[PDB]
């Protein structure tokens, strides 16, 4: 056969295999002794050329692969990288890899969209101030009254021993933690060191479960600023149950807008450090992660005391039922205040459908299985079966260190 | 080079030493990582794998160059350079079992591994022989419900000359008779070697739920059909302890999980017929079984009576039925007085294997995608856990259909 990874589909039988890798220009965390696949953190030379990399795609994308638009902007590159050791991304290139980006991050469901992204330049940017209406121009645009639209926002890259642009907090929108004189923690815990930055940085804080984080941020060199979002701007949704009656009186909540910031956009060997970017929800994050992970919220206990079920007993299944129950509350909710919202099914159904196109167009899709198979009712989904490949595409997104 | 190893719900971090043991390789390499995939794609040799295993029995009972060891390494080197190979001493192979379970890193219920108990069939000449193997073997693990931890092990692989072989991929087994509308009465993943056992010269039922005969091969016989004596099997009626019209839907269950096709390696020696038996955990039952689409698919039927919209995806009727059909696996065992684990509880003890092996061996190798239960995955602490693959022995490897 081919010497290319062989990809078996177990539901419907069906192989493929993946060519893709074989351009996977970058190293990963497994050697052939072990895997480390569910590990979850894993100078002109060598920018030159992963520059030149990027071009080639990118002409290749518009086709015009080897013609003279191209050996040119080739020469537009070589000629800026020489002389001063950086160079900058002609608008709509920057946008072709933003998308490529997305595209490429294998832990993503959302893929099928990928060609549907708005991308911002906010490479002007020159100040904390600037830096806020420019995602306050984001969050409003990508909000968009419930009707929620795929938005990148780019500002400025690295420069040589220059200050870096950064979000410290790492969502667009969190829910403040605060860490109680007894050891429980008031709010999410997943952000108290953030909230902690908070308070003394300048915040006067809350005292509530749900207290909307006011976002840190900080210009090349300059000191953090902190600023806080209009209210009106911040779209929540309350909870409540089809049935079940009592949910609502929980007094649970989430927000629209699911907005990443934390994270680092690679382009051809340019480093994007702030350039956040925002979908929509999958519903088993906000039931099953976000409320439902015991070093989060961590309700599911207290729903399933409501739900009257035995938790004396493991084998009783109420850790599971009241899950259950919990997401689709964080369904009903959603689709009923007319707000954007894919539940997991609904969610890998399409991503399927995606891993299908890549298949025709660029021989594979990178996947991070145990990220793509959702957090609840894995069997049932589709993906569940399909075998995937894991490996690191260019333009990409990396993980990136906290600012302090 | 070593491998650190957060867990997520406690920021336990931790460091598996144990994968420098590893001797034969994964299909993963840095390019590009196949974690996911199922299954792969001189004789100086094999007396290195016998000292490395030797030693790990002599070194396992702490005797590691004392004369028995030091006399025992030189049978081993005496056999192999004269008859190109070697066998093992019973108590030897009783290791190298309890220790294969322990290393096959798809196993969540591994904390068992220690109460293993081994039938040395290496002294088998015939599928008659075999069958009296099985059928005893099944008779002591099924145990009136108080399910015991068993393999049993056929003889080695000599060179030139046939396997012996279970046909069948476990010992009991639902058959599944296709009919013409490309129809499936039965289980679906048992199509092909029902109609073997039929080509081969056996009698069809043709109900669901009919345990399916034993093709046994000796070397180089065409395989004989032994039919399972009626009770040496135990079935579990299904109902769900609330919905009173569930079980009226006639589903059932057999008691033993026992894989009869997977090669037993141990320490250089091929063991190509050694079936094994432990107990189930119910998802396997509710979730690949009788929910996996390929398979005796049953979800929407359930959800259907559950009275649920089918008509769309957000009303999660899939997942709102699932965990009922698995509610009635596990009500119905422990009322038919029959071993069977919830994924929590089981991957709960899991866990606390991996700290047992962590201050043992200094590590242990997990799949995470197999470790980790199909239904409500994140509801289990192994999902939040890190883990490493890599590949120890002795361990059980797959091998090619005997056709
Ligand atoms: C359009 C709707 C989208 C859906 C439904 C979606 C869904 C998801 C989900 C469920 C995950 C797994 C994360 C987890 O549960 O921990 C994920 C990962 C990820 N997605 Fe999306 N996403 C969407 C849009 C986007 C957009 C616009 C981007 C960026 C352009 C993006 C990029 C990523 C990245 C970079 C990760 C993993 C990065 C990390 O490890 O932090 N997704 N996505
Ligand atoms: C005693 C209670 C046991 C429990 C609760 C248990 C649980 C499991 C489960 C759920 C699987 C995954 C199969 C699937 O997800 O479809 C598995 C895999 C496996 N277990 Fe066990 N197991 C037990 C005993 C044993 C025993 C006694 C052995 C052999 C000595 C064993 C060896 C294996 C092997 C070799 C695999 C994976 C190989 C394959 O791909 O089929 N297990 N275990
Ligand atoms: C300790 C730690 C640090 C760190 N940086 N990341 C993690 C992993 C968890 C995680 C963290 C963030 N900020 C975002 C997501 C995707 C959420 C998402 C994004 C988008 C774009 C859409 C969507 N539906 N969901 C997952 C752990
Ligand atoms: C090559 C190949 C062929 C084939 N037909 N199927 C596979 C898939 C893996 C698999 C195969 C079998 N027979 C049994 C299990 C559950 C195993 C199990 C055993 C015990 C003892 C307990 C438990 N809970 N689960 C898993 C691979
Ligand atoms: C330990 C585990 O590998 C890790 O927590 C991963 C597993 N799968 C995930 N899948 C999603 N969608 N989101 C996550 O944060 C994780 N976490
Ligand atoms: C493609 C994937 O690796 C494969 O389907 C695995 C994943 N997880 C599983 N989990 C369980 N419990 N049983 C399985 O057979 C599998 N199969
Ligand atoms: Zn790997």
């Amino acid at each position: 056969g081919p010497k290319f990874p062989r990809v078996k589909n177990w539901e419907l039988g069906s192989i493929t295999y993946d060519t893709l890798c074989a351009q996977s220009q970058q190293d990963g965390p497994c050697t052939p002794r072990r895997c480390l696949g569910s590990l979850v953190l894993p100078p002109a030379e060598q920018l030159l050329s992963q520059a030149r990399d990027f071009i080639n795609q990118y002409y290749s994308s518009i086709k015009r692969s080897g013609s003279q638009a191209h050996e040119e902007r080739l020469q537009e590159v070589e000629a800026e990288v020489a002389s001063t050791g950086t160079y900058h991304l002609r608008e709509s290139e920057l946008v072709f890899g933003a998308k490529q980006a997305w595209r490429n991050a294998p832990r993503c469901v959302g893929r099928i969209q990928w060609g549907k992204l708005q991308v911002f330049d906010a490479r002007d940017c020159s100040s904390a101030q600037e830096m806020f209406t420019y995602i306050c121009n984001h969050i409003k645009y990508a909000t968009n009254r419930g009707n929620l639209r795929s938005a990148i926002t780019v500002f400025p890259q690295r420069a040589p021993g220059r200050g870096d642009f950064r979000i410290w907090n790492s969502q667009l929108v969190r829910y403040a933690g605060y860490r109680q004189q007894d050891g429980s923690v008031r709010g999410d815990p997943a952000n108290v060191e953030i909230t902690e930055l908070c308070i003394q940085h300048g915040w006067t804080p809350g005292n509530g479960r749900f207290d909307v984080l006011p976002l840190l941020l900080q210009a090349p060199d300059e000191a953090p600023e902190l600023f806080v979002l209009p209210p009106e701007l911040v779209l929540e949704v309350p909870l409540e149950h089809p049935t079940l009656e009592w949910f609502a009186a929980l007094g649970l909540r989430w927000y629209a807008l699911p907005a990443v910031s934390n994270m680092l956009l690679e382009i051809g060997g340019l480093e994007f450090s702030a350039a956040p970017f925002s979908g929509w929800y999958m519903s088993t994050e906000i039931g099953t992660r976000n409320l439902c992970d015991p070093s989060r919220y961590n309700i599911l206990e207290d729903v399933a005391v409501c739900m009257d079920l035995d938790t004396r007993t493991t084998s009783s299944l109420w850790k599971d039922k009241a899950a259950v129950e919990i997401n689709l509350a964080v369904l009903h909710s959603f689709q009923l205040a007319k707000v954007t919202i894919v539940d997991h099914h609904a969610a890998t159904v399409s991503f399927m459908k995606h891993l299908d196109n890549e298949q025709k167009a660029r021989g594979g899709c990178p996947a991070d299985w145990a990220w793509i198979v959702p957090p609840i009712s894995g069997s049932l989904t589709p993906v569940f079966h399909q075998e995937m490949v894991n490996y690191i595409l260019s333009p990409a997104f990396r993980y990136q260190p906290d600012p302090w």
